[PDB]
């Protein structure tokens, strides 16, 4: 194929560079402001990292995290975003698993025993992460994108021993198109608010990629989402699309009036949406679309479609995806009402784990991802979660 760079591709999308992309602490950054900052930061990272070097970002959601992530990709580095409050041994184990060359952490955090840089105290709108003092200020017109095969590993997503899922340019644009375009039909200018953070694959797509992919903007909050905080954000930001999980919508019941004010598309992932929650908000005039995603598949690959959602259901495979149920002998289940393990194949499929044993990599056997989830399929074709396999 043609060598390409995921960041460069996103920067090339023909969206108004003067429109917002990220929101943070009441402020706003446009596509142009972030593009310029990313290129500048890339000139600094290229002095520190070579193509292929791994980077672990133990940071909460912020524009500097999204920009640093994309700056790593710009130079050919392979970044991963993990829980900033990860325990020392957990962060060390992840950095060891991907043999990271660089770890970026919050302020005052201890050192790992790879190179450790810390973010600045005060939560600035754009942080240099001490790169100015380390490698000097940035170059003014940087554009030395490292272009590689679209199927090559571009970044990692970590989910017992941690497993790092490889994601490439191809299957990244794949799961963005399938979900952000074909399922949600996100429009330029849409205000997005994802409560799950960017160290969760769910949140990375919601907050990091979709604003660039679809021309929308996302609210980034580096504090933990207490229902009180979630409320302040809703009131101040008034998002049109809300990415939550079942428990989040349960916690939002007493604030239904405030949520209905702006939210028009409410999505739920992570675990099955109970009928009670779907029906509580349906009577308030809000449809919650339940969809399943998996780190190994990029994002949601099977979901209820807006305007056609049903209670106690995960919907249908997204366009381009194929879903199959297998019995205890690995044989395809052709019938309805028979629960089996769900296999999935499609645009978002990851090319595999970064480091793993043959038994772990076997989850990708045959060109499918074995979710380990028990699913059944009714006559209409809709899937319903039934639990996990033993
Ligand atoms: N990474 C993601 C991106 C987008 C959206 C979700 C994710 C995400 O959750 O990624 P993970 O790798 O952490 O977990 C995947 C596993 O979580 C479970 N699950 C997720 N969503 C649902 C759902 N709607 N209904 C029922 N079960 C669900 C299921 O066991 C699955 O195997």
């Amino acid at each position: 194929s043609t060598l390409a760079n995921l960041t460069e591709v996103l920067f090339r999308l023909d969206f108004d560079p003067d429109t917002a992309v990220y929101h943070y602490r009441g402020q706003t950054l446009s596509r142009l402001q972030c593009r310029t900052y990313i290129l500048s930061q890339a000139s600094q990272l290229a002095r520190l990292l070579k193509p292929g070097d791994r980077v672990v970002l133990a940071l909460n959601d912020s524009p500097s995290l999204a920009c640093l992530f994309l700056a790593c990709i710009a130079v050919g580095a392979i970044p991963a975003v993990i829980n900033p409050k990860s325990r020392e041994q957990a962060l060390a184990d992840i950095a060891a698993d991907c043999q990271a060359s660089l770890v970026v952490r919050e302020a005052d955090a201890p050192s790992l025993s790879p190179l450790t840089l810390r973010a600045a105290a005060g939560r600035p709108l754009l942080d240099d992460f001490s790169l100015d003092a380390l490698v000097g200020p940035a170059d003014l017109d940087w554009s030395a994108f490292h272009r590689q095969d679209p199927a090559a590993a571009c970044f990692l997503q970590y989910t017992g021993a941690p497993k790092g899922v490889m994601h490439s340019l191809r299957n990244t644009l794949g799961f963005c198109r399938a979900f952000a375009t074909e399922l949600l039909a996100l429009q330029a200018g849409d205000r997005l608010y994802s409560i799950p953070k960017m160290f969760f694959g769910y949140g990375m797509g919601n907050s990091l990629f979709f604003p660039w992919f679809s021309g929308a903007s996302a609210l980034l909050d580096d504090t933990w989402p207490s229902p009180e905080r979630v409320l302040e954000n809703l009131v101040a930001f008034r998002p049109r699309v809300l990415f939550g999980v079942p428990a989040i919508y349960a916690s939002l019941r007493p604030q239904a009036r405030e949520l209905l004010s702006s939210v028009r598309l409410a999505f739920s992932a992570g675990s099955p949406l109970p009928r009670g929650e779907f029906e509580f908000w349906a009577a308030h005039g809000l449809e919650i679309c339940d969809g399943i995603g998996a780190t190994e598949v990029g994002h949601v690959f099977l979901a209820n479609r807006p305007g056609q959602a049903r209670a106690d259901s995960t919907g249908l495979p997204l366009p381009g995806y194929e879903c199959r149920l297998v019995d205890r002998e690995g044989h395809t289940i052709e019938e309805a009402g028979r629960q089996g393990v769900l296999l999935v194949r499609g645009p978002g499929l990851s090319p595999g784990y970064w480091r793993a044993s043959e038994e772990q990599q076997a989850r990708f056997a045959g060109g499918w991802y074995r979710t380990g989830d028990l699913f059944e399929r009714d006559e209409s074709g809709a899937y319903r979660h039934c639990g996990r396999e033993d």
